[PDB]
């Protein structure tokens, strides 16, 4: 006989699903945009023979989803892929409440901060398997755990509480709680590691500052004056400039960031460089003189040239630009979008339009590649080997994980 099971597709419009060549009905329960939850009776298949299902949609690569029995199909999100693109979905992983960010500790595994959690998720692709990893009591009941950096040089894991205006130290390997720094600025977010100072950096919203902690004291050392109202942080490879996302003038405007030039040496801001707007995130290019930086105002990634002190191009992209990540090799830089703001309700309510991913090509500075992901793509990196590359839909508390051809 057959079992009924419940799971996602996207894209629902125009898909179908066979199994052994007919098509296997299905109902809508409920629609979300072009996510649809949808009930359908699989036949149970004897003498171990698999269940492959097929799924084709217009405009869509055909994809096959094969299981051993109907139950495995339970809760799950089946993404096909878009016509002609070179990333691949390989699957869906809920985590806690607002995934904020993700980073791989190494070629599988995942720190995720939860920005309405108690802690931070250790997730690996691979399996699935998940583990929370929490401050003491006090401190994890104020949720907003919000960004990582991974120090494996010294075995540490490090995230910033916003809400706590904290930073809590794990042991890499251990994963146990190790050490919290406690700063003296006001909603503490991107943290930047310096190898060479054996420094961290922490960018504080509210107090448009950035906390100077010592990784080895667990000690804030010093804190900047106010640099505008930062987020995104780079360290020039000389070690001399740190490079500052201002995602506006400050907390008393809603835009007028730039990208701040801050004189290490001189401990102080040289410069603001570029249009005007909100920048978020910064990362380097594959190239010296060249950093990527998102700007939320206005759908676009800018390439500035350091030498210079401009921005030589500007690649469009979709709404709400947010993290970006250049790949292990170079050639590619992937760039989370978050959609556009619901337009009434604004960024805090689930928006009416699904995020987007996309793939610049790193050599051209052009677009080669997009798609589709689920509510407000916000946590994005890629593997250290080129393999995977990992979102979070951060409204609808999951990561989706694809694997790039041909590594």
């Amino acid at each position: 006989g057959t079992e009924i099971v419940k799971f996602s597709i996207h894209p629902y419009k125009g898909t179908v699903i066979r199994l052994g060549e007919e098509i296997l009905p299905f109902k809508v329960l409920e629609m979300d945009k072009n996510i649809a939850l949808v009930e359908m009776a699989i036949p149970v298949y004897k003498d171990e023979k698999e269940i492959e299902l097929k799924l084709s949609s217009p405009g869509f690569q055909n994809s096959s989803y094969r299981i051993r029995k109907p139950e495995e199909l339970n809760e799950k999100l089946i993404a096909l892929d878009k016509e002609g693109i070179t990333h691949r979905f390989i699957s869906r992983f809920k985590t806690g409440f607002q995934p904020k960010s993700v980073r791989f500790i190494d070629n599988t595994r995942l720190a995720i901060p939860l920005l309405e959690d108690e802690g931070m998720d250790v997730l690996d692709i691979n399996s699935g398997q998940t583990v929370r990893l929490s401050p003491p009591e006090k401190y994890k009941k104020k949720l907003g755990f919000v960004e990582t950096i991974s120090i494996p040089e010294h075995n540490e894991l490090w995230v910033s509480q916003m809400q706590a205006n904290a930073v809590h130290v794990f042991d890499l390997k251990t994963l146990a709680y190790k050490a919290t720094v406690d700063l003296t600025g006001k909603w503490s977010k991107i943290l930047l590691y310096d190898p060479i100072r054996d420094l961290v950096y922490c960018s504080n919203w509210i107090s448009e500052d950035i906390s100077v902690i010592d990784r080895k004291t667990k000690l804030e050392i010093r804190k900047t004056d106010k640099i505008g109202l930062p987020r995104g942080l780079l360290l020039s490879k000389d070690g001399k400039e740190l490079y500052i996302a201002q995602f506006s003038a400050s907390n008393q405007e809603s835009g007028g960031g730039r990208l701040g030039i801050y004189s290490m040496d001189k401990e102080k801001l040289i410069d603001t460089i570029g249009p005007p707007g909100n920048k978020r995130h910064i990362v380097s290019g594959n190239t010296e003189n060249k950093i990527y930086v998102s700007d939320m105002c206005c759908s676009k990634i800018e390439v500035y040239d350091l030498k210079e002190k401009k921005v030589q191009k500007s690649i469009p992209v979709f709404d709400k630009p947010n993290t970006i990540a250049l790949s292990p090799d170079g050639k590619y830089l992937y760039v989370s979008c978050r959609g556009p703001n619901h337009p009434t309700e604004g960024y805090l309510k689930k928006g009416l339009v699904l995020g987007k991913v996309y793939v610049i090509d790193t050599t051209t500075d052009t677009v080669k590649e997009f798609w589709e992901a689920g509510n407000q793509p916000t946590g994005l990196d890629v593997s250290p080997d080129n393999r995977y590359l990992v979102i979070s839909d951060f409204l609808d508390h999951q990561i989706r994980v694809y694997r790039r051809d041909g590594f």
